[PDB]
């Protein structure tokens, strides 16, 4: 089997943030209130003069929401897109899946997931606690899980099903959020925020590696119509990653009381590092026949 | 809030099996393949003239199938009852299950099954490789969990499905498996098979202290038709827990080439009860519900 999935599995205990930061909780121990919640840095109309014209408390509600709503974001892509793709191989729905190394490398990779949707959601109470934020208005669907679901509605098979969440859920976990990477590296925001990422990050760099080799196997024993179904779905996939939906954004400078918020949105590097799933493509021999273009590696 | 989801919530990074041995997979190192999977001391028909009357290679055979069978159904047990009725409550689905503290002890308690699915297919897989068996039967469907789909057919509304989920995976975690305690303690056996057990039931004992208190909590939001039918609920799924099903010890003997194999199980291990008895009283539905409870064991 996969020399990459072997050196993986055997390193997972090492490196995994469930075995090597569980007291995450510990660590808002001596909190500072004066210290942002999100860096400025990032956000895509920090500079706008609208939200500058804003008194200092209303930017810094806005910053609050921004960290809160990422971290929704990524306990709802957990569950409804990238843990379900986990399931499905776990379940044997697949031609190679039963393969011990196949699930070792799949199943730590769902425990991981576990975890950080534990991390993710200790960070939106310690936040809402701490910042004293009572109430907020229920947020918009994820626009890649509206993409999927709308993908499925009219689809007659199980099979076909089965290959798009699989897709899916490969798409998402080997194409990085820039925000992830971002949010990690930043030394002006609670080192708490820095620091959760930071051990997502590790993670799901590992899980990329895993799921290019593991798709890659599954596919090898697919047949020709399930070969087929794959190929068509990964650029469909693909693009519902890359588009941006700043609907989220619009809530947030609402709730803040920015004036303007429709203007601000209205006028709007951010992207995702595609590099994990452009080696996806490599693996499959899909190089030349997918409908998909490519944006440049990020510099982080 | 509770104090008892408190102390369990920042004692997790110090008691989860996940932190304390990730690397169960190098427990394998040095194996030494002398040492018996199980023990016979536990297996109901260990003095059966029948079982004693077959070759040596054919009764260590039984003792590998029946450690392969306890872990298929540790792992189908999880997935098919355990995690649904935590996901549940962290679906937010019940009344008062928004609590941060319910959310953490339960999202622990949630990373904890995974990890113990992790533990257990890696056990039956090592000692597949290990012990050479190439192929091993279609296993029966749990009793547990066929209980449960009759249940659920009788009820098939999704509010009611909800409840009969939940209080499925309430006595699960609550009625702990005379197997994994025996097991755990068990100084004969191959040492990684005593130490997963020792793993997933320290785990397990904090599960049990968990669910009495979240149940509890959950508990009090219901509405009318809503505790109705979690009352109704209880006695069938502890009932479900305590029926002794025969078919997967049938199995284990053919799988072994064990002659008369159904003498056997026609000549022919109480799960520790004390948990969902406090459940119960939680719930101060000591009188409301007809189910004889074993007493306490003494492991």
């Amino acid at each position: 089997g996969s020399a990459t999935l072997g050196r993986l599995v055997r390193a997972w205990p090492r490196r995994a943030a469930v075995v090597n930061k569980a007291d995450i909780l510990d660590e808002w121990a001596d909190y500072d209130t004066l210290v942002p919640d999100y860096p400025l840095e990032i956000v895509p109309f920090a500079e706008h003069p609208l939200f500058l014209a804003a008194e200092p408390h209303q930017r810094q509600r806005v910053l609050t929401g921004m960290w809160i709503g990422y971290n929704e974001r990524v306990i709802a892509t957990e569950q409804l897109i990238a843990e379900p793709a986990f399931d499905l191989v776990m379940h044997g729905v697949f031609p190679g899946s039963d393969d011990p190394l196949i699930r070792k490398s799949v199943q730590q990779a769902i425990v991981d997931e576990s975890f950080h949707t534990y991390m993710h959601m200790l960070a939106i109470d310690r936040t809402r606690e701490l910042r004293k934020i009572s109430e907020r208005p229920p947020q918009p669907e994820l626009v890649t899980y509206r993409r999927l679901r709308r993908v499925l509605a009219d689809m007659p098979e199980q099979w076909e099903r089965d290959i798009a969440v699989l897709v899916w859920g490969a798409v998402a976990e080997t194409c990085i959020n820039a925000l992830l990477a971002l949010l990690a590296r930043d030394a002006t925001i609670q080192p708490m925020h820095s620091l959760i990422t930071t051990l997502h990050l590790r993670d799901e760099t590992a899980h990329g590696s895993i799921v290019v080799e593991v798709v890659r196997e599954l596919y090898a024993r697919m047949n020709e119509q399930q070969r087929r179904a794959l190929v068509r779905c990964l650029p469909i996939a693909l693009e519902a990653f890359a588009e941006q939906d700043l609907s989220a954004l619009l809530l947030e400078l609402n709730a803040a009381g920015i004036r303007g918020a429709e203007e601000i949105v209205g006028d709007l590097r951010l992207v995702r590092d595609f590099s994990g799933a452009r080696k996806m493509v490599e693996q499959l021999g899909l190089d030349d026949a997918v409908d998909f273009d490519f944006p440049e590696r990020p510099d982080w």
